[PDB]
């Protein structure tokens, strides 16, 4: 489990931050108030996919989460384009 459970979190802990840096690469001052609402969201996906990773008993799921936290950032991205 250990050294495969720490991919698992590093693929997510990518995507949160390479998001909210795509979500600033668009973003203007103006907007920062949806800036800091995705931010907000996308830090409680971070925060709940890293504890299923660090408390997962099945290692076959392990590489799941990986996959459901990235439809947890992709919806909260096409909600928030809107």
């Amino acid at each position: 489990l250990d050294s495969e459970r720490d991919k698992a979190r590093k693929e997510v802990e990518e995507y949160v931050k390479k998001i909210v840096g795509e979500s600033y690469a668009k973003s203007t001052k103006k907007r920062h108030t949806i800036t800091v609402a995705l931010v907000n969201e996308l830090n409680n996906i971070k925060n709940e996919y890293l504890n299923k990773i660090v408390e997962s008993t099945s290692e076959s799921q392990l590489q799941i989460l990986m996959m459901e936290s990235r439809s947890k950032v992709d919806e909260a991205v096409s909600k928030f384009e809107k």
